[PDB]
């Protein structure tokens, strides 16, 4: 409405959007204005997110570890709405073992979907974001690339490979207006995390001061706080959302 | 008017709201609905930022090294406005000298004014934060508290002590839904960087990937992100505003 | 001699040791009393290495992107010395490129040789280590890891996973008496920087507040106190060696 | 008696030496070859340091917060030994409280004695380290600097503004072979950790990853070798030796 934290002429990209965090911000950034394209890895999954956001974007099936894909994707988004100006990449996946019990594909899937993709997504958005002298490219992250956790060397080591491309992306790209910046969650509640037992929710509770879970809609909030014109002097950034569990 | 970043029934206390990052702070904490205080070390510096926030607040004579003061300002800010819901520590000065010029005032001051006076007010205000299970402290630092700054040997042990300080108390306050945080700004556009000479100004641009001076508006827009209910999960974190000046 | 700083009886493998920072690793930890296998491409290579090392370890050949390879080489060390205590992670290679212009490959080289090939090792090495409840694991990383650098996106990316992978690791294995840390050097003088002309040195020097490059007996320095007895509390920290460039 | 991590030729200053972490320190650096003076607050406390050093060195009694003290001792030192070439700052008190009970007295005290002294003597050895071209200053901090930690506010003010200190003062010295350094050790069994009851030790134990509370030895080894010839190219670094208790 205002002319704050405003989205309006933007076009953002949010991957991984059918629910949680990624669903969380898809919709608040089509609230501040932006038109959003939504990706899920299904054809009904997408039809899904063109559901929730109606006349505000769409959906479309992505897989983000194929250039083809992707190539299509953003030839779609550039014929109807515009080049995107902002790219949220929050499509992410899990394949926990400790070291000893890490297969060869956990430690490779891991690298594919959540640290390869973002060099690949970032690269095929970024010549548009270049010559309009203006961009957003925000990583979803986890507090667990700064933390460390065991059980997880392999999703730690992703998100921590995105802060390495991020800040290297951000001096590449800077003095032409892009920015590229991580949002970096702690313990968020979602269907995931509502799926442990007791035990291993208050064990993790136990770590966080704040004495909660996180809320999507807290990540969202920060995706869109970096998205926005106000935050074009932050850049090469990880925005810290744990309720106090690590602090840099 | 949204409930997006909406500060409508809080008070926030700015301490050094006069000019540039302190002004830009009050008012769009004012913009997005909160009763400002700005304080100033002298009656008439209080009384222009009367002038400036209206109806939305008013000025206050604080001497930031004084208890009394202290004492007073908030007695008259709780009998009008109720309790402090946000405290904002930006009062900061310099006294820069390279370390085998640095007087024993230069450093004391420094201490003093820009250390001693957060530990001093934030203890102020936390009480009626932790009653009331809601609080937000955004201490404004700088770069230079992380980076490391030749002449500002002082300015950036006392930036550094803020955040120890801040990790320290968001560790305390944590589960009674207080967050302490700092934004540190970089490079900033005032009245006292446009006092420095052609040769230092691109000298310090040189190290800004962004290859320009942040605004005011840029860190008050950081300020009002964290006080935000949205950023309830943001805690002991250091929200660097820099353009990429240093990347962490 | 003393006791002090003493590897007698230990067995290192440092990969990549035929030249530069990885010739002065070997070199050091045989100077203090370990067993060392050091590593090349090439079966020259691995010659020139049992040549310089002589009775105190052997050179060997090694893909340090094979599975068979690696399997091989522990073998070998197994029965001529006995299991690894000491995994010094050298080996890397640069593919520097502006995101607009890297390729498929080059990203892809550099994840496999940069940041894939510390898990398969530090995996490989990892049973016998936590068998005898003693253990080393020591990545030489980069400066870029940390700061980022523009033009080389991939190498930082893979530099700073493998720090995620380290303190996720270190979590791991911690009670079980291994430790896993990083040692970073900044701009270390190899026939790499010597190659460069005197524009790029003295642009890359500037940058440098001890005002000269680093020597790669001191990356050698920093890694054989990590490696030692003494070092035993000291797990998922990144050592920077790097002559002021960062400061963190 | 090897050339390496060799400290013969050098005069070393160790502050508050009696026991515990300043006794390994200032025991480990004669035993390296350095010619050590530790200090005391008392002429009791320093005699008992000459007893323990013998031939390589002597105490003094110092009062890190006095001017007058400072002076005399650092001219008793350059009249007897040369100059100081090495400094460890280990020297500091702990004034705990939360932060509603935290006095004026507990934050200056703190302030005084963990803070502007390290100002005070750094300054104070600074000159004659840059006239040489060579130099080492070493503070030794606290983990809960950079973690924070409730209850220590104060404590954690004063180690992370050390840092600022370090960082800035590295910037201004590097050039000269001057390096400027911190040690953060996690939980070290002192005689002030034993007196700890086990509810306290055991909560404590359970945030180390490595099981164990380290030795002051380990601190010492940390220490001695940033004071090292080959420590030449670490400066502006903070060394973290927790056992895994925070990873940065």
């Amino acid at each position: 409405m205002s002319q704050f934290m405003n989205l309006e002429g933007k076009v953002a990209l949010v991957t991984g959007a059918s629910r949680g965090i990624g669903k969380a911000i898809a919709e608040l950034l089509a609230e501040r204005g932006a038109k959003v394209i939504g990706t899920a890895t299904s054809e009904s999954g997408a039809q899904a997110i063109s559901d929730y956001l109606g006349d505000n974007g769409k959906g479309m099936a992505l897989n983000v570890t194929n250039p083809e894909s992707i190539e299509a994707v953003l030839k779609a988004i550039t014929d109807e709405f515009g080049g995107v100006d902002i790219l949220v990449n929050n499509a992410d996946i899990t394949r926990d073992n400790l070291l000893m019990r890490m297969k060869e594909e956990e430690w490779s899937d891991i690298m594919e979907t959540n640290l390869t993709s973002i060099f690949r997504l970032s690269k095929a958005v970024l010549r548009g974001m270049m010559k309009k002298r203006q961009g957003r490219i925000i990583n979803v992250g986890s507090v667990v690339g700064t933390m460390g956790n065991a059980g997880q060397a392999n999703y730690a080591a992703a998100k921590a490979g995105v802060i390495g491309f991020t800040k290297s992306m951000a001096r590449e790209v800077a003095s032409r207006g892009v920015t590229v910046n991580t949002v970096a969650p702690g313990f968020i509640e979602t269907d995931m995390t509502k799926a442990l037992n007791d035990e291993q929710r208050t064990a993790t509770l136990a770590q966080v001061p704040a004495g909660r879970l996180g809320d999507p809609r807290e990540i969202a909030s920060a995706v869109a706080f970096l998205a926005s014109p106000e935050a074009a002097y932050i850049t090469g950034e990880t925005l810290h959302v744990n309720g106090g569990m690590y602090m840099i």
